[PDB]
């Protein structure tokens, strides 16, 4: 059941580039995306809606497209070179997936890209070439108090987290953090080509589906400000979970929820990967401090929830089950516990969230 | 039952000074107010330890004071002259309430203080007097990166609000925000003399508790370090509830535990008071933005557990229990209700809690 | 020169409330007030912006008004009671001062108020009677990087600062810090009603002329911003001075400079000063953190540049020279001097100002 | 010309530590410790060895007691052993003095290899150094003013082109510069790990160590340094900022250890790991260029510098500067700058801006 390793090398992924997320209400998308979140337009039109973060000089970190069924239907990264396409094509053909190249992209402002149907059932693309736009950076005249600053990574659901992880180690991310039990089980993997803690992630459920895309912030003060202007808006429904501080990335997070219930992750202040022997981080799951270093308990939502994701034709992605121990039942459910210290059971919780 | 106003003139109360408050470990909650909170020393002994926050320059805002029972001992406001204290003095007398003045003060770094059994069964002090000690507000050498800056407020637990809250406005106060539903209930007041939201405020409840003391920082993310440092303690589940953003007040906020389970929040950033027309701003109790303006919920322990406070002999005050509606049960309780947008089915909440 | 203390009881005064600055280009002017500085409009039309702060619920904290000469025309401060307008008018009359006495406003928002040519040749303004209007302190939807959430202070250049300072305490204002030297010189003083280090303050200098108006932001970041958004937009130019932290007042803080030259400080973050006996903080002229508080050199702009003040006819008042030392020259001028750490000559300056420059 | 070796370049992964000669080692421990929070990972009577918040190898700055204050070394972190080798080979080429050590030069690296490079810099390669207990989640020991990673050097060198291009052959890509219409190029900023910078030169007499730089989390963390520095009544130790940086877009500090060496505290510059990443070039005369906000850049932050050691330890001799001066064509007596190009209103012409003039 594993994955096996091509022989072709594989792509230099550089970092996570944008997702295309098909939404149901163009209007209600962009009220969200440009009006709340304050994303800036690179391209609109009738059909789709072209955004990018305030640092960011490619065309684009977001695509929202108008479709019948709310989906991801592409996370794209952007590749070291033009022959590196090349490369993520005879690599994809190798592992038996489904592939389709399109030499002037599927998007505009991207060039030649391949989009593969991943061995995890994901819609990744690939793309080197990139129509440049204005760099806002210091527009500090533009600059909101919630400004999202960069494009940070994805986090996808799958059932197998050994498996994909060790397909994504292959194409090269490295694992950074991860949370495992004694009994061997893993619930959740990081990792990165970029040199922060991710470019993407894996959460163990079921899947393929997207649980989020995050933006980075400048400071915590600006997802403090998102907060206060959901509050302001009466849109307060929509916060899902924090803001709080991430154990694992020791990132400064807010979880949030589009008008699809796609969920973004504001997040700030992880820390550098970049060295090759960069130590790895492993949490237990009954460490009530390792998704909110606080002791916050996490909503069960934030579990069970995530994104459909679509095939090559724009059809949902079938869903297979986890069959490992589930994260929720192990922490908040009937038999689960967490603790705060190792060992003591003050501070600790049983059949019970935490607070 | 309504509290009569005096023939005799209200003191002028400046704001709220410090709190004593009566702890079963000096050394454990020294470690807590001093090692975690980072509060700074003004005197101590094997039975007290006297503390202040960076920008005061009187003598202390909190006694921690060693005893066999936890409790709030004396919730203290400053008046503006030594006169006020003879005017608290008869003033209290004429409601009846029993009354102590010492010329010397009842703890260190106070001078001539009035302390009374208030007509909610609180211990409240006044004074003028205080030994002034030096300002560390340019102590940058000394600052924490979760440095508590002033004291701002106390709340108390009543459970009448109605009733205190006239009192209270006879005394000066005046009301800021509250919370009241459509059926006549108050559950909250807020009430101040300095010029910020309040000094003093009453959460519906059986009482008289003492339900925290507050502390401001300057910024925001002070308080978000204070989490962090919890965090890394490993004493996490002493947070309590927050950080959030109030609805009432517009204040940043944090509660976190002591020893004894004293609650102490940290608040920063209200808004100005001071005109005598300030609006007053009224929430609804079943608006899921008044406590959190982020819609997260407040769990049952903020509503139910609150500090014991102690009469002039040092006994425990008898609590009486509130018959009014329980703020808990209307909102999170079984039968409760809570709303995003007034009347949106979307975004609401029966017999639960917001968020899941 | 002494300002006898009046019989007749002091108004009660709040707080500072508003200005009113004469512009000379009114769609100038609100591209900076509202534009760059983010203000809230409360009414404007061919003549007149009203602009107010973030947290403010009574009609304006600005009034700008359009006019052949840019001055300041009035310092507002509001009073407890409609009585405290009466008792205003009682207490310059017996100063001897001219009044002028309108029961329905000199500005759109204001009641019944009173408008005085002060002692120190300043107009000021006493109110009670305000046209509320929508707070928008949780207004977090249209809160900006930069905001601006109160009204802080005024800041008024005078002459002769003892014989104001003496004035202003009698109308109730306390000071909370001062600048003097060892010779019986005073420099400037900071006064309060409202419970901060200051609602209005005086700088030694020509006068009467208005030094600057201050508005308060929540946290040291916006402060940040807005120097970050006048480089983006290359009017950089006009910040004159900063950002800073202060030694007096403590506050974290910024000068910049409207289209007229009428200088704004940006501030935020000094401390609680309502206690009666709140400890009065004098610091040393030489000492080079009094103002700065991490030695960056003062401008000469900022002690020669203010702006003109109108009488209750609109003229401008005439200037009269100070007599006193002048804290530039003691300080950063040819014979100046000052000291990082009193009596060590390392950290030391002598006839220039700190950090490499001198005057130009 | 310095002509690119046949020999493949090192990869180079970041800055890692500087080794900086100090004469009196309890006054320099007082301002890096005590001032700067930094963390020591070893100290004796003849060393200190600091790490910031967030590492995780040994040091990020090593304070050596000696008799003359300068770089002794600027290193950087390789990707392989095999690097090193690779380091060894190119700089041979090159022909410059290497040393190699294969049990390392300081505590906590192992094999390394210094070189005097062809601009007279000390510069370290390694791989190996002894992992330590990474801090960055230690919020016990966070101060207010925490210093989170070690991001840059900056060197004093009098030949922008000719150092940039044998930067670019070592792998170094170039992110911003400032030049004037005439051709002439007064500083270029360089890097291998996806921010602004590694290293940076600034034209001018050298080989100079004009500073070390390192990140806080947050502006408000250099406010706080800058506060404390005011407390402790050491405010003449501030020798620039704060202020926000045109080139880089960073929030800065320039600070002055006891032996003048100027220490940089840094925060919120971009991304530029993408290849392609927009190279920026300023115009000297933009009063925007070095802050943004148009404050003036004292004089001494473009004529004062550190020595630097050869491999010997003795201080490597100073080759003049040719090419115009930035502080003269700027802020000297003869010098210009703008606000906007082109308009005479927010210029300034034999001044500094904001109204001073050289002290
Ligand atoms: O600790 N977790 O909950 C994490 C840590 C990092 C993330 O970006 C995330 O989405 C979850
Ligand atoms: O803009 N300059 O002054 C710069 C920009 C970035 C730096 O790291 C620096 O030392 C100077
Ligand atoms: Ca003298
Ligand atoms: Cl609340
Ligand atoms: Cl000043
Ligand atoms: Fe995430
Ligand atoms: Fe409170
Ligand atoms: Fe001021
Ligand atoms: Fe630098």
């Amino acid at each position: 059941n594993e994955i096996p390793k091509p022989v072709a090398p594989a792509p230099d992924i550089l970092r996570c580039a944008y997702a295309e997320l098909v939404v149901t209400d163009l209007a209600k998308s962009r009220n969200f995306y440009v009006d709340v979140l304050g994303l800036h337009v690179s391209y609109e039109d009738e059909n789709q809606i072209y955004l990018r973060s305030f640092e960011e000089f490619i065309h684009h970190n977001l695509v929202l497209t108008k479709g019948p069924v709310a989906a991801l239907k592409a996370m794209a990264f952007r590749v070291r070179t033009p022959e590196d396409v090349d490369k993520a094509e005879a690599y994809y053909q190798e592992l038996g997936c489904r592939t389709e190249r399109r030499k002037d992209g599927f998007v505009k402002g991207i060039g030649d890209a391949l989009r593969v149907e991943d061995p995890l059932g994901f819609p990744y693309e690939f793309f080197f070439e990139t129509t440049h736009v204005e760099r806002l950076h210091m527009r500090y005249d533009l600059y909101s108090a919630g400004e999202l600053v960069r494009l940070d990574h994805f986090n996808q659901v799958t059932p197998d987290v050994p498996r994909g992880r060790k397909y994504l180690e292959d194409l090269g991310f490295r694992v950074t953090e991860d949370i495992q039990d004694d009994e061997g089980t893993t619930y959740a993997a990081w990792m990165h080509r970029k040199g922060t803690v991710h470019d993407t992630a894996l959460t163990g459920g079921n899947g393929p589906r997207l649980h989020h895309v995050a933006f980075s912030t400048h400071e915590k003060h600006n997802i403090i400000q998102i907060c206060d202007k959901m509050g302001a808006l009466r849109i307060s429904d929509r916060i899902e979970r924090g803001p709080g501080r991430h154990g694992v990335s020791n990132a400064f997070y807010l979880y949030i929820l589009d008008p699809d219930n796609h969920r973004i992750e504001i997040y700030t202040q992880d820390y550098y990967t970049g060295d090759p022997d960069n130590p790895t981080i492993t949490w237990n799951v009954h460490d009530n401090q390792r998704r909110d270093w606080w002791g916050n308990p996490v909503v069960p939502s934030w579990y069970t929830e995530a994104s459909k994701v679509l095939d090559l034709d724009g059809n949902v992605q079938e869903i297979i089950e986890r069959t490992d121990d589930s994260e929720l039942e192990v922490t908040i459910g009937a038999d689960g516990f967490s603790f705060t210290r190792a060992g003591d059971e003050d501070g600790s919780y049983h059949g019970q969230a935490s607070k």
